């Protein structure tokens, strides 16, 4: 019993992070394989971060320019290229502590594990989720960029996520590792507003399944609604409308509760007409929505 | 920016954790240079553990019995002993990833990371902290006895925790590496309540400076108050009293914001006296008691 966020154990991706320093910028790469992937403004200065041009601030810069440091052994760079907005170096030795691996390209909603590094050394790890507006609500300081989102599937680590941005309203922007941003972000210093952070519904309902699991029943109501019903409270509370892929996803949760998802949809319902009246469900006083149906199935199961 | 409950990297953990069987019980071990510990209840079936007599049930074990599984490689055990409430299992394989490690005994109010693990396997890692009732909250299945508590100072992991006990309430229960119980719990299957749940008062101090250091000052009052009147406050919710003792702790943070702690105790008072008004601080809706003063700093200025 007890449902606690919990991120993947992060050794497998521990091995993979080094540090990149350009000219006198440092912040953190992948190695996996012969390649590390970082961040392509390692490349700017603050200065240039205004109005860059990658493409010419790149011809300035050689494979020698590019100092990778994993603890404190110098990798050898042999080539470099620009994909979107990732750089990968080209090193002549192949990381011996590489995982199995994947580059995953994950939707809103999804959650993930961040390992926050700063100068290529692991400080932290915490769980995420891909917001709606695809902003992600991390904890990065200066020198985190490169930092990593991932995924486990038993042996293999699914990379979802690198950490290129803080908005100036304290919320985190980043790529896949392909290089390409979620949502409409940029690696430029200028006029960047996420949009609604709307409520991930199907995982506020996969959590409220996982409080009933864990003993946490007093918001259990006797109403059902409709797809359709719930929906116009969510759109009223800046929530996800809700599918019928979402009903589907909490099948099993449903089916090993015994409590059918339109009925945990009027659980939820009258939650966010009521309010919590002061009362917590798993330790929180509000309606918890970086949980996943497969991380409730997972952390109630016991999966490794 | 941003502010999260944030896990030490596992990795270090990850590469000391083992199985161990006895008869047909399983639960993890911890593999630390040639010696294994892990919970003396390995010995038991389920009916052993209404009134056990661990010495009598041990004289029926031999070192042959204890089955220790490292990934897919057995160990040898040439030795075994009880030192308190875990099995000391010496191996003749010293653990080649044994980190630089100590043990140590943690007061409630202090935070460590969780690896959980079934069969040797992590599953997860999060944040909890010794709750001044000597409880842990956890998310702990079957199987996840033996799983440790740590925390990292650069290069040496402390390990503080053992999981042995779930109580009837779901909260969880265990031992040092000494295998000495936190509190009055034992490794029976008994009557045992935890005491008052009371909030760790530096703790949320600490967490109102990271609020502020990372924008949420709404909380912010024009206040002051006194030790002694901020214990009134304290007692009547539960609170821990507030020592000068804590108010030292907190001198660092109170230096970086420029708030006196007294300031922030007048803060917190009208916060516990008015509730938060559906308002949030770092996204929780309740006062987050499970980052220490040294966790602010440790997580604002991007220790490794
Ligand atoms: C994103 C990051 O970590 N830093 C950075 C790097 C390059 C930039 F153009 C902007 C920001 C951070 C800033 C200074 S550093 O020590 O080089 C790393
Ligand atoms: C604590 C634990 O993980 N389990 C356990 C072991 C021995 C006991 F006496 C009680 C509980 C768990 C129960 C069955 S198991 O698969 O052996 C592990």
């Amino acid at each position: 019993s007890g449902f606690r966020k919990m991120a993947f154990p992060s050794g497998k991706v521990e091995g993979c992070m080094v540090q990149v320093t350009c000219g006198t910028t440092t912040l953190n790469g992948l190695w996996l394989d012969d390649v590390v992937y970082c961040p392509r403004h390692v490349i700017c200065t603050s200065e240039d971060m205004l109005n860059p041009n990658y493409e010419d601030l790149l011809i300035r810069k050689s494979n020698h320019n590019f100092l990778v440091q994993a603890g404190n052994v110098q990798l050898r760079v042999i080539g470099h290229s620009m994909q979107n907005c990732v750089l990968k170096l080209k090193v002549d030795t192949a990381n011996p502590k590489t995982p199995k691996y994947k580059f995953v390209r994950i939707q809103p909603g999804q959650t993930f594990s961040v390992l926050a590094c700063y100068n290529g050394s692991p400080s932290g790890v915490y769980q995420c989720a891909m917001r709606p507006n695809f902003t992600i609500k991390g904890s990065f300081l200066n020198g985190s960029c490169g930092s990593v989102g991932f995924n486990i599937d038993y042996d293999c680590v699914s990379f979802c996520y690198m950490h290129h941005m803080e908005l100036p309203t304290g919320v985190h922007a980043g790529t896949d590792l392909e290089g390409n941003f979620y949502g409409p972000f940029v690696d430029r210093q200028t006029a960047q507003a996420a949009g609604t952070d709307t409520t991930i519904t199907v995982n506020v309902l996969a959590w409220l399944y996982a409080a009933v699991i864990n003993g946490d029943r007093w918001f259990l109501n006797r109403f059902t609604t409709t797809l359709n019903d719930f929906n116009l409270v969510a759109m009223k509370y800046n929530y996800e409308p809700l599918t019928q892929d979402h009903v589907d996803i909490l099948g099993p949760l449903s089916a090993q509760t015994g409590i059918a998802v339109l009925d945990m949809c009027a659980s939820l319902k009258e939650l966010l007409q009521n309010g919590m009246n002061g009362r917590t469900i798993l330790g929180s006083a509000l309606l918890e929505d970086e949980f996943t149906p497969f991380d409730v199935v997972r952390q109630c199961s016991g999966v490794t």
